[PDB]
């Protein structure tokens, strides 16, 4: 159980970096994102060696970095997956939280 970093955290493993703010996700349990690995919630960087370290856009295994941030039907809600539920039928929120362009993730 480490300490939540300050906002402005830059996820920049790709050419479309995204800023993650812990403050806006205060209502979400730490473990929902820093999920269990070998029985214990893991707080290492998502793309740590052995984790989601493959940058291949088509890798849908546990090694797929982009898969972990965008896809639905995953064991743990991904960024987009959780945002889809949050936005519901609200088209404005869907654009803001799940859009591939013109969203708060990818301008
Ligand atoms: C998802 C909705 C998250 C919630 C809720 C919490 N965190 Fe988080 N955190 C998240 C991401 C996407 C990242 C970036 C990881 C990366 O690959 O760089 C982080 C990062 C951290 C870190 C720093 C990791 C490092 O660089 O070593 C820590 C220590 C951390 N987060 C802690 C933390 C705690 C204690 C939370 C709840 C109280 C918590 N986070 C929630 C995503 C999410
Ligand atoms: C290695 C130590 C990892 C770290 C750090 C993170 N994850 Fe992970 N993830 C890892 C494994 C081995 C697994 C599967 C665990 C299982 O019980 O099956 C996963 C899985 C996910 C998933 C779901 C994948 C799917 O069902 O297709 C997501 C969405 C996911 N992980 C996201 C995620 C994020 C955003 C992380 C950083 C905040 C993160 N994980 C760290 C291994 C490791
Ligand atoms: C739920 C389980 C979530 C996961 C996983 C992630 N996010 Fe999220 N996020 C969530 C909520 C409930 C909200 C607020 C909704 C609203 O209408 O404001 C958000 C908001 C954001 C935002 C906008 C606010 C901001 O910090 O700029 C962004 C850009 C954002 N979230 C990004 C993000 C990323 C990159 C995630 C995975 C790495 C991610 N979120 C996961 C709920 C949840
Ligand atoms: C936040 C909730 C996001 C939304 C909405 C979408 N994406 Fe995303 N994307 C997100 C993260 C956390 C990252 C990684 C940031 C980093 O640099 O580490 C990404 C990355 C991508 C990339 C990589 C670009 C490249 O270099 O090839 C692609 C291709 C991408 N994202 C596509 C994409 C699509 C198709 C989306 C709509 C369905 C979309 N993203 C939304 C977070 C978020």
């Amino acid at each position: 159980a480490p300490k939540a970093p300050a906002d402005g955290l830059k996820m920049d493993k790709t050419k479309q970096p995204v800023v993650f703010n812990h403050s806006t996700h205060k209502a979400v349990k730490c473990g929902d994102c820093h999920h269990p690995v070998n029985g214990k919630e893991d707080y290492q960087k998502c793309a740590t060696a052995g984790c989601h370290d493959n940058m291949d856009k088509k890798d849908k295994s546990a090694k797929g970095y982009l898969h972990a941030m965008h896809d639905k039907g995953t064991k743990f809600k991904s960024c987009v997956g959780c945002h889809l539920e949050t936005a519901g039928a609200d088209a404005a929120k869907k654009k803001e939280l799940t859009g591939c362009k013109g969203s708060k993730c990818h301008s």
